[PDB]
């Protein structure tokens, strides 16, 4: 069995490696960078997403969110409130403000102790789910607006076509904007390409051992758990590095830096944090050992968790017993 400790895995795949996406996923999985969670691909150096990053200020978000924390410092919950909207040009400066920005520190390491001890203490605001790329048309390679849909996947896996679409999402972060333990909707893939800007730390927990995870976050979060039986969908729970470590749920860390890749596996719980102004590029995916996760994924029926269009087709078709209580929770 490769990777067998499950420890995320770096790829430098070269320029003709870089051709053909699929395969290079499955070349990863033959390494046994699955087992893992997560994976870091760092792109050729002949590769670029697009010529510059000059011209991206006038990009709106709508809604950015204010992320405010309830809880102890390891082991908390946050919300997100509504703000004003503003454009990319604004919120730069508002992430390099006194009050927003990166604090001094020594490395990577010292920044995350600061994020872990203090966190909680403040609300950083995050444009999150921007539906739109960063990728110029002219890329070729690994271009994240022009993936094969998973609509595709699972017409050609199952024979069934559906209705729905598959578009990248941006977000852009500042210091101590953070992620929520979570896997992706019907324990998709992911891809997350870092465009610009400082860090974003990743915590990971390898899909063989999720539930442990699982587990965990019913003890900890005992309200929630009682109110929803995938609470996790709600994306809304922080557990430190500390915490895990105490209670013996098995993960690993890795920072991504500006121009890298990092690939999620299909449930591969993950979680994290962006160390200043940033901005990166996010979609889902699927390949054809997806659809046995997809078929046993967990589902959120409380209402909470509301997702994409797309996500009915994926449920009504590899989850029929569930499509009516989760379409319930949907209306
Ligand atoms: O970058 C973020 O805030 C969160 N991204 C992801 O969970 C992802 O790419 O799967
Ligand atoms: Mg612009
Ligand atoms: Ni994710
Ligand atoms: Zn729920």
């Amino acid at each position: 069995a490769q990777n067998p400790n499950c420890n995320i895995m770096i790829f430098h795949p070269t320029k003709e490696e870089f051709n053909d996406f699929d395969k290079y996923i499955a070349y990863m999985e033959s390494q046994g960078a699955h087992r893992a969670g997560l994976a870091k691909i760092i792109p050729p150096k002949e590769w670029k997403a697009r010529e510059t990053y000059d011209n991206i200020s006038e990009i709106l978000i709508a809604t950015p969110l204010q992320q405010v924390a309830s809880g102890r410092a390891g082991v908390f919950t946050q919300y997100h409130k509504k703000k004003k909207a503003m454009t990319v040009g604004e919120y730069r400066h508002l992430a390099n403000s006194k009050k927003y920005q990166t604090p001094p520190h020594q490395n990577f390491e010292d920044l995350e102790r600061k994020y872990w001890k203090n966190r909680i203490y403040n609300s950083p605001i995050y444009g999150a789910d921007i539906s739109g790329s960063l990728f110029d048309e002219n890329t070729k390679q690994w271009n994240l607006g022009h993936l094969g849909t998973i609509q595709d996947l699972l017409e050609k896996e199952c024979g069934v076509v559906i209705e729905g679409v598959n578009t990248p999402y941006l977000y852009f972060g500042m210091w101590k904007t953070t992620f929520a333990w979570h896997t992706e909707d019907m324990d998709l893939y992911s891809i997350n390409y870092l465009h610009l800007g400082e860090p974003k730390t990743w915590y990971v927990v390898p899909p063989e051992h999720g539930q442990r995870l699982e587990r965990l976050a019913r003890e900890l979060f005992p309200g929630s758990s009682r109110g929803c039986g995938a609470f996790l969908r709600h994306k809304v729970a922080l557990i430190s590095p500390t915490v895990l470590k105490e209670n013996g749920i098995p993960f690993n860390r890795i920072t991504q830096e500006a121009g890298e890749f990092m690939v999620t596996f299909p449930y591969g719980y993950h979680a994290g944090f962006n160390h200043g102004f940033n901005c990166a590029e996010a979609i889902n995916f699927a390949t054809p050992r997806w659809i046995d996760y997809g078929k046993m994924a967990s589902q959120c029926s409380c209402g909470e968790a509301r997702v994409t269009f797309s996500m009915d087709a994926f449920v009504r078709i590899l989850q029929p017993e569930r499509y009516d209580l989760w379409k319930r929770g949907q209306d």
